[PDB]
């Protein structure tokens, strides 16, 4: 459901071919918020239940609201939890494609967890969704050292903080559709790509 510790539980010996790292917004229940579930329902439709691992950023990422405002638009904490779990999927599993995505302060932590992870685990992920992107404005729509082309931003007309506010306006909430459609299409798409079928 909100909880999903796939990487963390998962058996060496028999990892998935995808892994899939996904931080939640601020104030949100689990490690995977409002948005994830859905994302992770529609991958494992898509490569099966063994196909992929759900991984929640949790640990250390409390996803509190005042954090927006600090320089990164999260926690050091927080950037250091995220890049210990891109790190365990490369070390578990150096064959897995990746696949990353947040929503809102979880979508600033994935845009510099990947800004500062090492080139070689980078460029194993195989594409990133952001939803209600905090640096969207400031970051000019990308992900520092991060191709556009694997890069997916879904920013609502009228979500204040994709126009450099931190104000929390209807539209930041009305990310669902997206969700259950776009977001996983382009990630299924991204990781065909590469992998084949
Ligand atoms: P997103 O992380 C929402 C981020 C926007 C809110 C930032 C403002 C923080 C200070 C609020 C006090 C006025 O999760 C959905």
């Amino acid at each position: 459901r909100t909880t999903r510790d796939d990487l963390i539980n998962g058996n060496s010996a028999s990892c998935a071919d995808v892994i899939f790292i996904y931080a939640r917004g601020s104030t949100e229940t689990g490690n995977l918020g409002t948005l994830g579930p859905s994302i992770a329902s529609n991958l494992e439709s898509a490569f099966g239940k063994d196909g992929v691992w759900i991984q929640g950023v949790g640990g250390a990422y409390r996803a509190t609201l005042g954090d927006n405002a600090l320089p990164r638009g999260t926690s050091s904490a927080a950037i250091r939890e995220m890049l210990g779990l891109f790190q365990q999927a490369n070390t578990k599993c150096p064959d897995a494609t990746l696949i990353a995505g947040g929503y809102s302060q979880g979508a600033a932590l994935a845009a510099a967890s990947i800004e500062d992870l090492d080139s070689a685990i980078r460029d194993k992920i195989a594409g990133t969704v952001l939803f209600g992107y905090t640096k969207n404005l400031q970051n000019r729509g990308r992900i520092p050292n991060y191709p556009a082309d694997r890069t997916k931003v879904f920013c609502n007309t009228g979500d204040l903080v994709c126009t450099g506010s931190l104000i929390v306006a209807a539209p930041h909430l009305a990310y669902g559709p997206d969700a259950r459609g776009p977001a996983p299409e382009f990630l299924i798409e991204k990781v065909r790509a590469v992998r084949g079928s």
